[PDB]
């Protein structure tokens, strides 16, 4: 604001769980603010998200970025996380943001599963959210769950087990049952304001077809396919992802 | 079980919320179990729900009935409840029931908004749930939120407030935003096993069309329109709804 600028650690509560986040506070009495959502098994302080936050703050756009339940410093077991309760975390964070008296426009920015959170939350709040940036939004998680193959880990999609050993973690059965019937595009499509879609052509984790589909369903969207980029927009690709995001939002 | 019969309080956690419930425990080493779900602003111990649980227990069908988040004895503010986090409560109850070694078949019984929770939970667990009874299930909560009128409380459906005073309570705006796009019939239709639909013809809170619609969508449903019954199946209609429910579950 006019008096304080910089970082602070913030904590919110959703259904008895603490959510830990980082706020970047820019100059000025009034400013826009982005809520930035990390992906599946990630956290709020990946290099991509730290750099999005930094780049937006460089343009006087505030941001908050939280660890979802079951991730980073936030409460709850990973086994108990679903995309639905991450949407609930997102709405709790939105509650905090929309009552801040300095905030003018609210933007959502999401990477991967965090992009599914953002897109569905924007379709639930199409009157309140002003712009959305989706980075490699993992809408394919639904089809993957219907097919019985999530990130190479297989199971009967009609007899989902109670819990699924999942690389080094344990993925909840309820995560997969929710994922199969999540109305991702049905809800997301109700957001008719501007959307920026950014997806690496060499993403082997979420097919770039997810972004080509969101681009079809959205009334006012712009698709940026990034030649050769990977799922995480890492290294030599990170700046372009951060640049497109910031430009879209600074307009 | 073979040694204890009767009522007990049970508590479960869902996220960081405690849910408080009542278990009705019948005779016998193995038995079927109904999970019973109350409606909007109700609690686990309404007359109707108590009578259903007792009637099942007399037929050696166990049951549990919990207060949803933001209701009765359970944790959380009412303002923060939605049908979505009720399905999350119902799933935490299902986790408890499905790991009990005495339980044979699992049934869901839901009244009004508890009926939408039951029908959606059964469409998420169509492999596990064996039968579902819905009493006046409130699927019309969706159309009502799209219309901008929830039990006579009004708002612009395209400009839903942050919160809405509602009788002596505070309803959350997110409840309403959820309601408008809730895929009630899409998810519910995945359950292809037997469903009993019980709806009173003089229900003024939830149109009987709600249960006629479920009857169309379900592969295997039986529809009971009880002539003269109101939303709560009050007075003489209560035993009629209870006996249909018990008979169907067996
Ligand atoms: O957030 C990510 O980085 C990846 C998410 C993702 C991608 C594919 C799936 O099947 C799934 O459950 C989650
Ligand atoms: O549970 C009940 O007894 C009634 C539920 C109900 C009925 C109509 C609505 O619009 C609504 O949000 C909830
Ligand atoms: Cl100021
Ligand atoms: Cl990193
Ligand atoms: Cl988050
Ligand atoms: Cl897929
Ligand atoms: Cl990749
Ligand atoms: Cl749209
Ligand atoms: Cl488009
Ligand atoms: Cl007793
Ligand atoms: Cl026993
Ligand atoms: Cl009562
Ligand atoms: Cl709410
Ligand atoms: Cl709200
Ligand atoms: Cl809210
Ligand atoms: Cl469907
Ligand atoms: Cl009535
Ligand atoms: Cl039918």
């Amino acid at each position: 604001n006019l008096y304080f600028q910089g970082m602070a650690t913030i904590t919110l509560e959703r259904d008895g769980l603490q959510l830990v986040g980082t706020r970047e506070e820019p100059f000025g009495e009034i400013y826009d603010m982005a809520i930035i959502f990390h992906g599946f098994t990630a956290n709020r302080n990946t290099s991509l998200l730290r750099e999005i936050a930094n780049s937006l703050r460089d343009e006087n756009i505030a941001s908050v970025r939280f660890d979802f339940n079951g991730h980073g410093d936030s409460d709850g077991k990973f086994e108990n996380m679903t995309v639905l309760n991450e949407i609930e975390d997102a709405n709790a964070i939105l509650n905090y943001v929309k009552t801040d008296p300095h905030v003018r426009n609210i933007y959502l920015v999401g990477h991967a599963q965090g992009g599914v959170v953002a897109s569905m939350l924007a379709g639930l709040y199409p009157d309140l959210i002003k712009k959305v940036v989706l980075l490699a939004p993992a809408a394919t998680l639904k089809g993957d769950a219907l097919e019985g193959n999530t990130q190479g880990v297989t199971y009967n999609p009609d007899h989902i087990p109670d819990r699924l050993p999942f690389k080094d973690l344990t993925l909840g059965g309820f995560y997969l049952r929710i994922a199969q019937q999540l109305p991702i595009y049905e809800v997301s499509a109700q957001f008719t304001k501007p959307v920026c879609l950014i997806h690496g052509t060499d993403d082997t984790v979420v097919s770039p077809n997810a972004s080509k589909k969101y681009d079809q369903i959205y009334q006012n969207s712009t698709l940026h396919l990034i030649e050769g980029a990977d799922h995480c927009f890492s290294d030599s690709y990170q700046k372009n992802a951060v640049n497109l995001t910031t430009d879209f939002l600074q307009n």
